């Protein structure tokens, strides 16, 4: 139908947006703390804590499956990075504080990021 088509590049668009501020939300991690998910093979212990793992490189391959349907679930899997972090490490960590400034500096990039996809539609 013509209107799956219309929903179709609405989906598109939505991704389109959601690639741009995944990109600036990942400019806020310079580190690259947050780019893969946390290996097994080195942290063979992680699920026992960390029962939903996430990282940018794990949304990124959703997001190009076009994954995610709506703002809130992109920013349900942007705070599952940060909230995982901030539980298995240990407040006095470079992890941790990483974290930390990936938060407050995505706050602003997802504050927009909102309007945008209300003012668009």
């Amino acid at each position: 139908s013509m209107e799956q088509v219309a929903m179709e590049l609405r989906l598109t668009e939505l991704t389109r947006l959601l690639r741009s501020v995944l990109d600036q939300l990942q400019d806020k991690d310079p580190a690259r703390i947050f780019a893969q998910p946390v290996s097994l093979k080195e942290v063979p212990d992680y699920l026992d804590h960390i029962k939903h793992p996430m990282d940018f490189a794990t949304m990124r391959k959703r997001l190009e499956a076009q994954g995610y349907k709506n703002l809130h679930e992109f920013e349900e899997d942007f705070d599952l990075i940060i909230d995982n972090c901030m539980k298995y490490n240990a407040r006095d960590t470079v992890f941790y504080r990483a974290a930390v400034r990936l938060r407050d500096q995505g706050g602003v990039v997802l504050r927009q990021a909102r309007r945008e996809v209300d003012s668009i539609g």
